[PDB]
């Protein structure tokens, strides 16, 4: 059976000497805005269905948490202003679930402030994350803590590799943890060394794009990743889009377009490099489509 067809635990069937960064990865785009209810609110500030454990069965590796400090203690998961209605405790007891019941996959956790502190904390975002989570007792053992720039999937699989976009982190494991953290060009296609200058990332980010320019731009940092077999470099192309401007002009309506078409584009390429592909509504299928999930997963070669 091609990998796609058992999601849940792909990771496991690859050669564990890889370097995550090799890997082709599905990523969920603000993963926990499945809690949004709202339907005037949705159309914008919505970009999942699936919870963070379905999103995972069906392959997802690859978290975009964002979030807000709301105590001393305690980071919101976010969509910019709007709270998703649940703190960052419940994505690590998720993951941790996940990664103990499949202790051969990775998980990939992007962290990012995406709103300004509640007027009660007195402490940085970067700081909350890095005594309240990363070091805390709770979630020992969680977290990739190894000194490798560039991990192996065999290094870090069972724990969550931080991704770090707080800036720069007193952190020492994982993507941009340095206290330079990851340069990020807003709206762009980028590329910057992170960790020391060991990597080079490149990113596409065009966050505001019209649908038709936001393919154009994932499909060329598509056939980039297809020709570059290096390893120190980590390729993080996000499908997903803000929305237009109507109700019904949402993120899920463009991700409708963008998913089916790219998704299309990779299995035509067979088994090339793709890189970290980060998208809306992570695993919605439609009749007659290609699953850009399944597909990511399937462009990963097996020797
Ligand atoms: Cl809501």
């Amino acid at each position: 059976d091609s990998l796609s067809k058992s999601p849940e635990n792909w990771m496991s069937k690859l050669d564990d000497g890889k370097h995550l960064t090799e890997i082709n990865i599905p990523g969920s785009h603000d993963s926990g805005s499945f809690t949004l209810k709202d339907p005037v609110k949705s159309v914008w500030a919505k970009t999942q269905d699936k919870d963070y454990l379905t999103q995972m069965k069906s392959g997802v590796r690859f978290f975009d948490i964002r979030g807000r400090a709301s105590a001393d203690n305690m980071i919101s998961v976010h969509h910019g202003m709007v709270y998703l209605h649940h703190e960052l405790g419940k994505f690590l007891d998720d993951a941790k679930y996940y990664l103990s019941a499949y202790p051969n996959e990775t998980i990939v956790m992007s962290m990012k402030k995406d709103y300004d502190s509640d007027s009660k904390v007195t402490k940085t975002f970067e700081e909350i994350f890095r005594e309240y989570y990363y070091n805390n007792p709770q979630y020992q053992n969680l977290f990739y803590t190894g000194s490798n720039a560039n991990p192996t999937l065999k290094e870090t699989k069972g724990k969550i590799v931080l991704f770090n976009r707080m800036g720069g982190t007193y952190i020492k494991s994982g993507y941009g943890a340095d206290t330079s953290g990851i340069q990020w060009a807003d709206n762009a296609t980028f590329e910057t060394k992170i960790n020391n200058g060991s990597l080079n990332l490149k990113v596409q980010d065009e966050y505001k794009d019209y649908y038709d320019k936001k393919v154009e731009a994932v499909k060329n940092l598509l056939a980039k990743a297809k020709t570059d077999s290096n390893k120190d470099n980590v390729y993080v192309n996000f499908l997903s889009v803000a929305s237009g401007g109507s109700a019904f002009n949402s993120t899920y309506y463009y991700a409708s377009y963008i998913n089916p078409e790219i998704a299309k584009t990779i299995k035509a390429n067979g088994k090339a490099r793709t890189g970290w592909l980060i998208v809306d509504y992570a695993g919605y299928t439609w009749p007659g489509y290609d699953d850009i999930v399944s597909e990511i997963i399937d462009s990963n070669k097996l020797e």
